[PDB]
C-alpha cells in the first residue's frame, strides 16, 4: 500500500521529526541520524507532521 522513510543522508542532527514520532524515526549511532525504521511508531498525521518539521526533509514515502 502505502510506505515511506528517510535517508538520515541529509540529517543534521535534530530531533524534530523524532519528537512528531518517536517511535518511527530515531536517530542512531549507526546512522547517527534519525532513521524511520518503525512506520508504526508514527501515524501518517504523526509521520507526515514530523516530516514537515525537517529543515531539508530527508524523508521520502514509499509508494512501490
Ligand atoms: S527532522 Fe530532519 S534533521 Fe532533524 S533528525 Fe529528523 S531527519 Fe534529522
Amino acid at each position: 500500500a502505502r510506505k515511506f522513510y528517510v535517508d538520515q543522508d541529509e540529517c543534521i542532527a535534530c530531533e524534530s521529526c523524532v519528537e512528531i514520532a518517536p517511535g518511527a524515526f530515531a536517530m542512531d549511532p549507526e546512522i547517527e541520524k534519525a532513521y524511520v525504521k518503525d512506520v508504526e511508531g508514527a501515524s501518517q498525521e504523526e509521520v507526515e507532521e514530523a516530516m514537515d518539521t525537517c529543515p531539508v526533509q530527508c524523508i521520502h514515502w514509499e509508494d512501490e
